[PDB]
């Protein structure tokens, strides 16, 4: 089984196999926190009880992640496929996944400024850079969403990175309906503009502080809503310029939507506008 990315073909043999003795599991997080000799790592494990397909899936996932080279995509430290159970070793992202972080770190009476608008813009900017990298390398992610993003740490130095490529893995060889543009439902045509649409939904998730998109709508209701021109309202307290980026991401015609270079440019503008970043987030009770 080969994998083609950018200007290079690669196989299992090119994967950096780490001697099993050098790998220690520290605790569960099927993922564990681990150590390699000392590098902190996350360990994704393939269950020994699985089918042939699970094994090629696991292998293709390792190939995919191992070929990426960008600071906003989680690194693959290596693999251990010659011992059971098989491991994929990933950069350990201590802040956890983005969706959970937004829900746990919402401004509250016990910590009214735990998070501010600039923090959310930096996360959006980080993922957008990741996405620009995928775009310019002609890789379509297909599942951009907060559940698939990770943070290096809880505190103010945090960096957001794209952390899961399972959907792209399957496609290479379960539509995330609420993150999908109209043409995906009706034409099944996918483009980097597909990711642009998803990023807009991700933006909404971020600035809502981790709400489910289209609150109160089922998948089919969303599908009909969006196909007929409907769009989400801004998240509570969302700055007008940030909502504008979302709605630009959600233009009905793919070609009307910005590429990620333009998105990054507009997020930076937002970061430079004091009227945006001086906006307070809602305090939750
Ligand atoms: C549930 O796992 C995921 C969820 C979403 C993703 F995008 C990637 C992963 C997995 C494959 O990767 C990591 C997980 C964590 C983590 C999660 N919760 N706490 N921690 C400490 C840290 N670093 C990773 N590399």
């Amino acid at each position: 089984p080969n994998y083609c990315f950018a200007g290079k073909t690669s196989s299992i043999s090119d994967l950096k196999e780490v001697p099993r003795k050098n790998i220690t599991l520290i605790r569960g997080l099927e993922v564990y926190e681990g150590q390699v000799s000392p590098l902190q790592v996350a360990v994704k494990t393939l269950p020994e009880v699985c089918s042939e397909q699970d094994e090629l899936d696991f292998l293709m996932e390792a190939l995919i992640i191992s070929k990426f080279n960008h600071q906003n995509i989680v690194r693959c430290i290596g693999v251990s496929l010659q011992s059971l159970p098989r491991f994929i070793l990933l950069e350990l992202m201590a802040g956890g996944d983005l969706k959970s972080f937004l829900r746990e770190t919402r401004p509250r009476p016990s910590q009214p400024s735990s998070l501010a608008m600039l923090d959310l813009l930096h996360v959006a900017r980080d993922i957008a850079c990741g996405c620009q990298y995928l775009e310019e390398n002609h890789f379509i992610h297909r599942d951009i969403a907060a559940r698939n993003c990770l943070l290096t740490c809880p505190g103010p130095g945090r960096v957001a990175k794209i952390g899961d490529f399972g959907m792209a893995r399957d496609i290479y060889r379960m539509l995330p309906v609420k993150w999908m543009p109209p043409e995906a439902f009706m034409e099944g045509i996918f483009t980097s503009k597909t990711d642009t649409w998803s990023f807009g939904v991700l933006l909404w998730e971020i600035f809502s502080l981790g709400y489910m998109p289209y609150p109160s709508k089922s998948n089919q209701e969303v599908l009909e809503f969006v196909t007929s021109g409907g769009r989400m309202d801004p998240p509570k307290n969302c700055p007008g310029p940030v909502y504008r980026i979302m709605t630009q991401c959600w233009q009905h015609q793919p070609e009307d939507r910005p590429n990620f270079a333009i998105i990054l440019e507009r997020i930076e503008y937002c970061t430079q506008d004091p009227d945006v970043i001086n906006t307070a987030l809602p305090i939750e009770y």
